[PDB]
């Protein structure tokens, strides 16, 4: 069995194998750090396959919502991962052990050594966050000589007709930006958006919660359009001066290993390119 280290956010049904070999993971959050550690993963999510970095990686996984017991059954999974959202877990633990994450007990880096210590994979685990840690804190110092050190970031997100922004742990390039790259984000940003890590927005109080620079994930070129063409959307400054980084979301949501290595050389590159 797992050690089943006791960690916040973390709740264990069943008894989880030291070293499992058919996961299913069934939060997209997470599936890429399974995979970081190098672990077989026989079912993904929708997100993840719909992820260009990570879906790569698991061709072979079938796609399985958590309301597909049976195809989830049929897998043979020796372990299940679920976000703390999940609502059946009760039947899910019925077909294999079941890891519960909470998001955001645990930040974007211990979920990886959190992972390390319930499977023995601590090794690769420490590796990949120390040398994390080495070429972000370098990049840092390369974006911000660009950019001055104290410009302001805000992270975007469109979905829909929907327009939110997020802060410093919700996914979009938050993570890279104000955490791996220390960046500031403009005021109404920090007081209004980075307890709760998200806000739903109007569109006509864009203006007041961009300063220098934003990032603005979406999952296709159309869901901007009409924003982006806005008489108001086109009189903050940031837009003037080409300060957008537009990115996409279906790789930008996740703050797993390999989407961040995607997200900090594509973040590098947009900052340096302005
Ligand atoms: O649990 C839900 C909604 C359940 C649902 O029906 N979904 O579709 C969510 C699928 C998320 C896709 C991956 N994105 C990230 O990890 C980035 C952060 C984020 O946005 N989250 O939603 C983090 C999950 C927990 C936050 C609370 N919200
Ligand atoms: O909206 C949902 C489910 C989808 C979700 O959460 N995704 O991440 C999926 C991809 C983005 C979909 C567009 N919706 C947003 O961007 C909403 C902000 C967000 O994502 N939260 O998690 C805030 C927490 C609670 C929100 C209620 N639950
Ligand atoms: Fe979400």
């Amino acid at each position: 069995l797992s050690p089943m280290p006791q960690i916040a956010g973390v709740t264990y049904y069943g008894d989880i194998p030291k070293q499992p070999k058919r996961v299913v993971s069934l939060a997209s959050t997470y599936t890429g750090y399974l995979k970081k550690l190098d672990m077989n993963l026989v079912g993904v999510t929708s997100y993840d396959k719909k992820n260009p970095i990570l879906a790569k990686t698991v061709k072979k996984a079938k796609q399985v919502a958590a309301t597909d017991l049976e195809a989830i059954t049929t897998l043979k999974p020796d372990l299940i991962v679920v976000g703390s959202t999940e609502e059946n877990i009760k039947q899910l633990a019925e077909i294999a052990p079941v890891i519960s994450i909470e998001y955001r007990k645990r930040d974007y880096l211990q979920v990886l050594s959190d992972f390390g210590r319930i499977f023995n994979k601590e090794g690769k685990a420490k590796k990949w966050l120390k040398d994390w840690k080495t070429k972000t804190a370098a990049y840092e110092k390369e974006v911000k000589a660009v950019t001055g050190d104290k410009a302001t970031f805000t992270i975007m997100g469109l979905y829909e007709k929907d327009v939110y922004l997020f802060g410093k742990d919700w996914g979009r390039g938050g993570e890279i930006i104000h955490q791996a790259f220390h960046y500031d984000a403009p005021e109404k940003v920090k007081t209004e958006v980075f307890k709760q890590g998200y806000l739903s927005l109007s569109q006509e109080v864009l203006p007041d919660y961009i300063g220098d620079y934003v990032v603005i994930a979406a999952e296709d070129d159309k869901t901007g359009s009409a924003l982006y063409e806005s008489k108001l959307w086109q009189s903050i400054p940031a837009v003037k001066k080409h300060h957008v980084i537009k990115v996409n979301a279906n790789v930008f949501y996740f703050t797993d290993p390999l989407s961040l290595e995607y997200q900090l050389e594509t973040l590098r590159e947009a900052i340096l390119s302005s």
